[PDB]
């Protein structure tokens, strides 16, 4: 019952590899300490093959049973239809990895007859073909983070013809099943705000509110056939084709249960026995499982009106507090009762009684005040990776631009407002390229984004109050500020200066490029406008913005 086989051969990279920050002229008005951020590269491949390869070990009970029953209960209410050729095509990223049988995202994209036929083809052999294992490519992942450093994450994904195919079968399942069979719990159907207002009348409505969060080690590896075929058993209540079901099937038995590794060279790096990263279910498979075992815990551990907020691997519990002593008494309990679901805890979980004091998906409540000095609810987190990865894309322009889906989900921060938008903006200013569209990932999912329209974006998923919000927690500031000097940051005193600058070049410019300088850095000027809401914000079709979650799940969409 391994998660993981390995034939010794090492897991390479598709390019040449950078570890340390580039720097350029840009670097320094930004981050000093240029030695504390670093890129994670194959070098590491091997650390993490010894985290991620261990024995499983599942002991399920009748609370398991009874979860998994009621599941299949509302999953059964479901109606899926399979995707089109066309449909699935369209949803794949432009710059995904191209197939190894002579086409690429770009020939998917535009349906070329090639592309198409051999999507064709592996589809008919997904229909007849239900026990072959499928190949799948094994990579390091280059993820910045800062120091105090750890192992590249690993990808597995199967070939862009088969990740067609997925879509065509699942992408309409793994989009609205999780919402019906998890409810308000299913926390990718949330924007920002939204999240925050589920966090806080949450846990408003507990007399004797308690939480805490639950960190499971490498949930990846922790998956068994055994919770592959239970997302499978899942997936079958719902009214679908005959057609889909079969497709359905064969890639469960063929790909999510497991299969065959390959590095970039070609060479077999062994099994796979657990969830892999790399595929469309990715996601909604992780976030079924987690809910199955976390609401079953609940009930072995004895929890008191449980309310559960699932994101993936990310758990989020808010109960009734029986009492400082019997809470830690039954947080030990669901914790054993996780281990026994073959869930172990990464970290020990602990319980709060300040909602703010609850980490979850990075993230945590905070509370700051608006124009009319009303206290405002809003999500934030710890600025120190998001501004090691604004250093490198400072100095080297990738593929997802971190910084951009940071100032759109934490829009209403004080990091984000006063470094992520003067920084970016300037350099934006300075190249003319504001109306460049850019791409940056919303819950795992690609988005194609022009700057220009951040105003009205913000807007709409955080209100006019983002634009506003002040006198922010002590807690919250002192967290910002150690960052600062922990990567040598410079003080609101010199952004405040510099956003006054940004702000009159875009004033200048007029059109929407004004909007961004009067909305963006209002709190920069002395005397603030009135700020109005803005009439093409309603012109934004952001409708599958947050519905769910596709980490890994290679979609694409443009705005
Ligand atoms: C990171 C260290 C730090 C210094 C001061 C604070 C706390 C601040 S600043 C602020 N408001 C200003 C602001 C500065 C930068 C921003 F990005 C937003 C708001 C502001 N001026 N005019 N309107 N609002 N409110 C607080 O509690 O944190």
């Amino acid at each position: 019952h391994h998660s993981y086989t390995w034939t010794g051969a090492l897991i390479t990279p598709c390019a040449a590899e950078e570890s340390k920050l580039p720097i350029n002229a840009l670097s320094n008005s930004l981050l000093r300490h240029h030695n504390m951020v670093y890129a994670t590269t194959s070098r590491s491949a091997g650390l993490r093959q010894k985290k991620v390869t261990f024995d499983r070990l599942q002991v399920l009970d009748d609370h398991y049973r009874d979860v998994l029953k009621e599941m299949k209960a509302k999953a059964s209410t479901v109606k899926a239809k399979l995707l089109s050729v066309e449909e699935a095509c369209k949803l794949t990223p432009p710059h995904s990895a191209k197939s190894k049988f002579g086409y690429g995202a770009k020939d998917v994209r535009n349906l070329s007859s090639k592309a198409v036929n051999h999507i064709h083809s592996v589809w008919k052999d997904l229909l007849e073909d239900t026990v072959t294992p499928i190949d799948t490519t094994i990579m390091a992942k280059n993820e910045v983070f800062c120091v105090q450093r750890k192992p590249a994450r690993l990808i597995v994904f199967p070939d862009l013809g088969v990740r067609v195919c997925e879509k065509m079968a699942l992408y309409d399942v793994v989009s609205t099943l999780p919402q019906v069979v998890m409810g308000s719990s299913y926390g990718f159907q949330y924007s920002p705000g939204q999240r925050v207002e589920f966090l806080v009348n949450t846990w408003k409505s507990k007399k004797n509110p308690m939480g805490f969060s639950y960190d499971t080690r490498c949930f990846d590896s922790t998956v068994t056939e055994n919770d592959i075929r239970v997302e499978e058993s899942i997936y079958q209540c719902c009214d679908l084709a005959p057609e889909a079901r079969q497709a359905i099937k064969s890639l469960t038995e063929r790909l999510y249960i497991g299969g065959p590794l390959t590095n970039s060279k070609g060479q077999n790096c062994g099994y796979r026995r657990c969830r892999a990263s790399g595929v469309l279910t990715t996601s909604c498979g992780n976030t079924l499982t987690c809910y199955l075992k976390a609401s079953a815990a609940c009930r072995a551990a004895k929890l008191q009106d449980c309310t559960m907020l699932v994101n993936g691997d990310d758990l989020v519990v808010i109960c009734e507090s029986a009492g400082v002593q019997e809470d830690a008494a039954s947080l030990r309990a669901f914790t054993e009762a996780m281990t026994r679901y073959s869930a172990p805890p990464g970290d020990p979980p602990q319980p709060e009684y300040d909602l703010e004091l609850i980490t979850s998906c990075s993230s945590n409540v905070s509370v700051a005040h608006d124009a009319s000095g009303k206290r405002v609810y809003y999500l934030t987190r710890d600025p120190t990776t998001p501004l090691a990865r604004a250093a490198w894309e400072t100095a080297r322009h990738t593929p997802v631009n971190s910084w951009l889906g940071n100032i759109i989900m934490y829009a209403p921060t004080l990091w984000a407002r006063m470094i992520l938008m003067t920084h970016f903006f300037s350099i934006l200013l300075a190249q003319e390229q504001l109306e460049k569209a850019l791409d940056c990932q919303i819950y795992g999912a690609c988005y194609s984004i022009e700057p220009l329209d951040l105003p009205q974006i913000i807007e709409r998923l955080h209100g006019l109050s983002a634009f506003s919000l002040h006198s922010y927690s002590p807690g919250e500031i002192n967290r910002v500020a150690s960052c600062l000097r922990k990567l040598g940051v410079p003080p609101l005193r010199v952004w405040r200066h510099r956003a006054r600058s940004v702000r009159a070049r875009l004033l200048s410019q007029g059109g929407r490029a004004a909007t961004c300088g009067k909305y963006l850095f209002n709190w920069a000027v002395k005397t603030k406008l009135k700020l109005t809401p803005i009439p093409a914000a309603s012109q934004l079709d952001l409708s599958g913005w947050f519905v769910a979650g596709y980490s890994g799940g290679d979609i694409y969409h443009s705005l």
